[PDB]
Order: C-alpha cells, then sequence, then structure tokens
C-alpha cells in the first residue's frame, strides 16, 4: 500500500514527513530520522524558511549512503509572490539551490493567491490570480526537467477543474487539508474522475496549531476504533486516508511518534468500523483567513473554497 502512482507515471510513498512549523534547528534531525526509519518522502515549502536546514539533512543522508537521490521523494511549492511567469523558474531555482537538489520529485502552486513579488499578504500587494499564466510557467520547469512532476494545494474541485480545463500538462497533485473531521468527500471524488491524486495535509487535524483548535484524535469513533484494532488513533487516522487512496503528511519531530507514523502499511479498517467515519462532524480546520478579505478575489470563505465549506 506504500505508493501511488502519478498520473505522470511515478510512485509518490505513501507516508511523507511535513515539515511546516518545524523550527530550523530541529527539521534537519526530523528528516534525518525519519528517513533513517524509513520515510522516502519529504514535503517541504519555501514559505516555511527552513529549506537550507533540510538541504544538509538530505546531503548528510546522501553521505553516509542512507538513501540515493533517486530514492527520495522531494516536495517543494511556489509561494504567493512568485505567480508571475518569469518569477516562477527562478523561484524553483532558490528552493532548489537550497535543498541542494537538481530536481524536485513535486512542485506545487502553495495557493490560488497572488501578491505582488517581494511583498507580504496585506491588502495592498494583492493582485489578481493568472493560474493558468502560471500554470505555462510551471510547465515549463516540468519540461525542462526541474520539476518530475507539477501540481497545486488548497485547489477546490472547481479551480482544479478550470485548471485542468486549460493545461496541457495536466496538475499531478492537489494538496489539501484532509483528515477523518474533513473527509473531502467531493474533492476526493473529483480527483478520482480526473486521474489527480489527492495529498493529505494535517492528517493530524494539526494538533499543535493553535488557531487551528483541532481535536480529531479525540474522536470516539477514532479512540474506539483505536483500540478495536489495539492500534494509535494516530495510526487509525492515517490509515483511513491511505485507505480512501490519499497520501498522508504527518508533521512531527518526535522520533517515536515519527516511526509509528511509518506504521500503517499492514494492517486495514474492517468495511464496518470504516462505515463508522460517517458520523464524523465536519469542520475545516485551516480556513484560509488570511486570504479571506473585503480587498481579496475571495470576500468570503465560499469564495475561496467553492462552497467546499
Ligand atoms: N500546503 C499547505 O497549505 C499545507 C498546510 C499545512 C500543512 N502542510 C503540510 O502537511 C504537513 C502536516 O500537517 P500539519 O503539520 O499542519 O499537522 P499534522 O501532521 O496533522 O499534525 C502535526 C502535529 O501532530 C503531532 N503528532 C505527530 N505525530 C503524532 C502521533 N503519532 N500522535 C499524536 N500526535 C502527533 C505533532 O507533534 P510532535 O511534533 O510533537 O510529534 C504536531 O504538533 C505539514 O507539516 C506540511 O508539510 C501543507
Ligand atoms: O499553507 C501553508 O502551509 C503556507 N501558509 C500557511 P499560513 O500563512 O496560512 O499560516
Amino acid at each position: 500500500a506504500r505508493h501511488f502512482v502519478l498520473n505522470t507515471g511515478a510512485k509518490i510513498p505513501s507516508v511523507g514527513l511535513g515539515t511546516w512549523q518545524s523550527d530550523p534547528g530541529v527539521v534537519g534531525d526530523a528528516v534525518y530520522t525519519a528517513v533513517k526509519a524509513g520515510y522516502r518522502h519529504i514535503d517541504c515549502a519555501k514559505v516555511y524558511g527552513n529549506e537550507k536546514e533540510i538541504g544538509l539533512a538530505l546531503k548528510k543522508l546522501f553521505e553516509e549512503g542512507v538513501v540515493k537521490r533517486e530514492d527520495l521523494f522531494i516536495t517543494s511549492k511556489l509561494w504567493n509572490d512568485r505567480h508571475a511567469p518569469e518569477d516562477v523558474p527562478e523561484a524553483l531555482n532558490e528552493s532548489l539551490t537550497d535543498l541542494q537538489l537538481d530536481y524536485l520529485d513535486l512542485y506545487l502552486i502553495h495557493w490560488p493567491f497572488r501578491v505582488k513579488k517581494g511583498t507580504n499578504t496585506s491588502p495592498e500587494n494583492f493582485i489578481t490570480p493568472d493560474i493558468p499564466a502560471t500554470w505555462g510557467a510551471m510547465e515549463k520547469c516540468y519540461d525542462a526537467g526541474k520539476a518530475r512532476a507539477i501540481g497545486v494545494s488548497n485547489f477546490s474541485s472547481k479551480k482544479l477543474g478550470d485548471l485542468l480545463a486549460v493545461a496541457r500538462v495536466h496538475p499531478a497533485v492537489d494538496q489539501v487539508e484532509c483528515h477523518p473531521g474533513w473527509q473531502q468527500t467531493k474533492l476526493h471524488n473529483f480527483c478520482q474522475s480526473t486521474g489527480v491524486h489527492l495529498t493529505a495535509y494535517s492528517p493530524l487535524g494539526s494538533p499543535g496549531t493553535t488557531w487551528m483548535n483541532g481535536n480529531v484524535l479525540k474522536e470516539p469513533v477514532i479512540i474506539s476504533i483505536a483500540e478495536k484494532l489495539g492500534k494509535t488513533p494516530a495510526q487509525v487516522a492515517l490509515r483511513w486516508n491511505i485507505q480512501m487512496g490519499h497520501s498522508v503528511l504527518p508533521k512531527s519531530t518526535n522520533e517515536e511518534r515519527i516511526k509509528q507514523n511509518l506504521d500503517v502499511y499492514d494492517w486495514s479498517i474492517p468495511d464496518d468500523l470504516l462505515a463508522k467515519f460517517s458520523e464524523i462532524k465536519q469542520a475545516r480546520l485551516l480556513r484560509g483567513n488570511f486570504i479571506v478579505n473585503p480587498q481579496s478575489v475571495y470576500k468570503t470563505h465560499e469564495e475561496l473554497w467553492d462552497g467546499e465549506l
């Protein structure tokens, strides 16, 4: 159950290590520990500002021969201020340089939101997005070999469809918040109809992110299934996603939890308990408030997510 196949033909490891909110000092240790524990997928982003430290952990892993480059799946993201087409390949080169890699396995457009280059998310820096023109430039990065695959993040069904419709190179991945508390059934079917792979982020419901206020591991359905199967709630939440055909990016800096997050491969959730996830109530934890604004192109949360709310 360890790989899913993207529409490019390449294999994406089912479990990846999320690196959002891993302070520079400790992210290297975590990438190092996870890969020695058997991880083959690392999810990065340039806006996280820790890619230099991630790069050095990767090179140490290569230097000790723990793995080779081709053994690993490395993702990063194009941040909102580099959507202009000549800015795209330069932003990829910067993340490539910091990671000390020659190519990424996956390069995602982080958000369907644009601000002028070199500025922060603030209403005097908003630029109306042009996803098609940005995707054209993502495509040339793919053509040049710098990104094995390209895809997107935080794209609703409608937005993903609107991009597929115009694209030459179909996005390989839509990476979105997805967990037993936010099951993304609509987008999940749409991805299956389109050949687009869904990677689940915040698959534990991000318990450490205060502002999102997630208590997914504390759902009684998940706790019940956890002890009927003799597994932790985290394992069962992750297993649920993998069984729906989604890859998962659990974020951890604890070595013992890093390893248990990998132990999702050789046991199943029977259909009888799988059915009970429909009894979990549904709240989107990461609402995208920072780009919903009277001056944003998204004035409502419904406008950003296209009703997937
Ligand atoms: N593209 C996007 O918009 C976007 C947005 C958010 C996240 N992501 C990606 O997806 C990754 C994961 O999402 P996330 O970081 O928001 O949340 P998450 O992985 O659902 O949960 C992270 C929290 O869960 C804890 N945890 C980890 N393993 C556990 C276990 N076995 N039992 C109990 N608790 C556990 C971690 O603490 P410890 O560190 O102490 O283990 C951490 O505080 C990110 O790191 C990032 O790479 C992408
Ligand atoms: O989605 C991401 O991981 C990057 N921005 C996160 P935010 O600025 O909403 O905290």
